[PDB]
């Protein structure tokens, strides 16, 4: 509902705050008891490195898991996007 | 599971793709006669996304021309050493 819009809203808005993110393409958020699983693709620099992209993965994953407390599990993918 | 000829014929087929360091997961089902799967394999870390999404699309061809039941399969890369042997996960999600 409303309340689950909400939070989709806070885990882009801090996921797109991080450097090397070229807007999030993808979300699936979903409860899991009381728990929040979300699975995430965003978009990065074609011309990145598989290695530089996992790093920029990890520091979304740090900065959504960081300011959204009920989100127990969070997988962020790259896809290249201009 | 009896599958297991399956799932070492798909790891094989990947395995033989050029930029392809080893397939660290496989999730795999019949749905009917047909297999449904999601795979993900290690690449050089120093490859570029786009390149290691035209191994991935390489290996989707690879796969599904060799293993024909196979109606859909996803594949992903993530980056792995050279010097990683470790054995390919069939469970339901890392
Ligand atoms: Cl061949």
């Amino acid at each position: 509902g409303s309340h689950m819009e909400a939070v989709q809203n806070r885990i882009v808005e801090a996921a797109e705050r991080v450097p090397g993110v070229r807007g999030v393409i993808h979300l699936r958020a979903r409860y899991v008891g009381q728990d929040i699983w979300a699975d995430m693709i965003i978009g990065v620099d074609p011309e990145n490195t598989v290695e530089q992209a996992e790093e920029i993965c990890e520091a979304v994953q740090a900065a959504v898991c960081g300011k959204i407390r009920r989100i127990e599990s969070l997988h962020v993918s790259a896809h290249a996007r201009e």
